[PDB]
RNA sequence: ACUGAAACUGUAGUAGAACCAAUCGGGGUCGUCAAUA
């Protein structure tokens, strides 16, 4: 059988319209949405900090709400039933 | 003379080891005070 292609075509989400059009212009607030976290092993016989593995990670605050545009293009015959296992 | 399809930049990793908020100190004890006329 060829390939069935998706029914759901999910976007990228985005955070809202208006907060990124606060955002432009001030390049300071777009790096401040992230901050580091520092990431490091421990020698498990020593235990102590295993040096040259601190590391730093990007990381988005937390309280985004981003929404992405789906579109479900459905066989135009889809049965009424199958459209609610698809829902489902 | 006709949009390829489909695919999670994820997976593992302790911001930690070490460092005394501390050193010294009797809650004690005796001579005046004042400057004019």
């Amino acid at each position: 059988p060829e390939p069935r292609p998706a029914l759901i075509a999910i976007g990228s989400a985005h955070l809202d319209p208006k907060l990124k059009a606060a955002f432009q212009g001030k390049k300071q607030l777009q790096e401040a949405i992230a901050f580091m976290k520092p990431g490091v092993a421990i020698d498990a016989i020593t235990g102590t900090a295993k040096k040259d593995f601190l590391r730093f990670e990007e990381v988005v605050r937390l309280g985004a709400k981003l929404t992405a545009e789906v579109e479900l293009n459905l066989p135009d015959n889809l049965s009424e039933t199958n459209k609610k296992v698809i829902a489902g």
